[PDB]
């Protein structure tokens, strides 16, 4: 993979601290949706790795940071930039929206 796994245990250096915008995916195994999402997200970490991080967060198992968040649907995308969430992103919306989305923001 190109994207990074991160945890409760990692978020904060892995993600909050990080010197470049961070795409995190909150996802669950149970959630059909998540399913399409993650070759999506493989290719654009593969394709933008120069200017973005992409980070797996798997709510199964890491909920403190699913709970901090505020986190209600799966899947949700969060972009941060130096430590703070800049764009919210809920339900599978396909590469081409996402790309949009990332556009201005990286």
């Amino acid at each position: 993979s190109a994207t990074i796994k991160v945890t409760d245990a990692s978020f904060a250096t892995d993600v909050l601290s990080s010197n470049k915008p961070v795409l995190v995916d909150f996802w669950a195994t149970w959630c059909g949706p998540s399913k399409m999402v993650a070759p999506v997200l493989e290719e654009i970490a593969t394709e933008r790795a120069t200017d973005l991080t992409v980070a797996k967060l798997d709510v199964d198992t890491n909920p403190e940071t699913a709970r901090n968040f505020q986190v209600v649907s799966i899947p949700t995308l969060i972009l941060f930039k130096d430590g703070q969430p800049v764009k919210r992103i809920v339900g599978a919306k396909g590469k081409a929206a996402l790309l949009r989305e990332l556009s201005d923001v990286v």
